[PDB]
């Protein structure tokens, strides 16, 4: 349709505490705020009254619940959660005019889940069914809505960042408005998360020259629910000692690149301009052929505004060390319009309408490049 002004703007939040979209669950309707999330596939929502939420499902007060009879179990590498499974009807009142009935986590025990301070009560994993808990047979959210609806087997988000964040999910569809110029198309590796192959990294259009292989060990993701452009352990080394030497026109202590200390400036005295451009290479659509993706200081340099020890404008490096991969999260998605395009396998990026840019730069999307053993870039165990 290219044109869903119901669904534009639907999303809020605040500035390191995720993007969330309006949920109802149950018969008659509960809203709750959900935390969109490309990087896991439950759908899991506070059940109990946590001091930390605002509102939980009562699955007392649904007519249309369906227990399971199944728990669930769901470390995660800093925290935790635990729940109950469970059926129920779902709706998105600014998404699609739909009610589907949907696998629910019913949050009963968690730890380091819930943000202290934060607007959200749940979390909707929108990536595939493989890495969905406890196992595969655990429809996701998004597999339930396109099996039981016309809905096309699509969706794409507009993260719009710098305090309020905004922006836009459309569900089952794109709106030409969210983005300038041309989508450029990534395939999907494989549908577990939305696992992506990078072919390259420059920094300033000055390329790391690392084995390809290393962009992408073990894998390369988009990840609507990690903050941080998240890099591998040795990428990330090579790119840092690349930024600090675009930036040797001032000087910083080794825990700020670590991420072990913030860096604070006088007020609307930011040197964006000393710090270089970050571009990612991406496999294209098309044997041999990739396209470019470029992010700005904007984007990696994410201010805190919850620092009550200092009067100055206070900035996190958010580019860190990974040992799961390369993440692309929101200091990636916050410069673009990304399409999943999961009917097709394949990742849309175009320059993002709402990306925060000065008057000298502007987040990019750039195409085609001929790029050569992009095969040879993917890891494989
Ligand atoms: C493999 C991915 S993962 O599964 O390990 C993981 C990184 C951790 C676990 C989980 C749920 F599965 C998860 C994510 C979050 N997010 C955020 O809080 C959050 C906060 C943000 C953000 C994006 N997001 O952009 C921002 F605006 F800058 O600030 C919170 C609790 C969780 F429990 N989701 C992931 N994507």
């Amino acid at each position: 349709r290219g044109s869903f002004v119901e669904m534009v703007d639907n999303l809020r939040g605040k500035s390191g505490q995720g993007y969330y979209v309006e949920m109802t669950v149950g018969s008659p309707p509960q809203t709750l705020n959900i935390l969109v999330d490309t990087g896991s596939s439950n759908f899991a929502v506070g059940a109990a009254p946590h001091p930390f939420l605002h509102r939980y499902y009562q699955r007392q007060l649904s007519s249309t619940y369906r227990d399971l009879r199944k728990g669930v179990y769901v470390p995660y590498t800093q925290g935790k959660w635990e729940g109950e499974l469970g059926t129920d009807l779902v709706s998105i009142p600014h998404g699609p005019n739909v009610t589907v009935r949907a696998n629910i986590a019913a949050i009963t025990e968690s730890d380091k889940f819930f943000i202290n301070g934060s607007n959200w009560e749940g979390i909707l994993g929108l990536a595939y069914a493989e890495i969905a808990r406890p196992d595969d047979s655990l429809e996701p959210f998004f597999d339930s809505l396109v099996k039981q609806t016309h809905v096309p087997n699509l969706f794409s988000l507009q993260l719009c960042g710098a305090a309020s964040v905004g922006g836009s999910m459309i569900i089952g569809g794109i709106d030409h408005s969210l983005y300038t110029g041309s989508l450029w198309y990534t395939p999907i590796r494989r549908e577990w998360y939305y696992e992506v192959i990078i072919v390259r990294v420059e920094i300033n259009g000055q390329d790391l020259k690392m084995d390809c292989k290393e962009y992408n060990y073990d894998k390369s993701i988009v990840d609507s629910g990690t903050t941080n452009l998240r890099l591998p352990k040795k990428v990330f080394e090579a790119a840092v000692k690349s930024i600090k030497a675009a930036s040797s026109t001032e000087k910083f202590p080794d825990g700020f690149w670590l991420g072990e200390q913030l860096v604070c400036w006088q007020a609307g005295t930011t040197p964006w301009n000393i710090f270089p451009v970050i571009s990612l290479y991406l496999m294209g659509e098309v044997t041999n052929q990739s396209f470019r993706i470029t992010i700005l200081p904007q984007q990696y340099l994410r201010p805190v505004e919850d620092v009550a020890t200092s009067q100055d404008d206070c900035y996190k490096f958010a580019i860190s060390q990974s040992s799961t991969g390369t993440v692309m999260g929101a200091v990636i998605m916050e410069g673009f319009y990304v399409v999943f395009d999961r009917a097709r396998k394949r990742i849309g990026f175009a320059v993002s309408a709402c990306h925060v840019h000065d008057e000298f730069r502007t987040a990019a999307v750039e195409g085609p490049f001929v790029t050569l053993d992009m095969e040879d870039c993917g890891y494989n165990i």
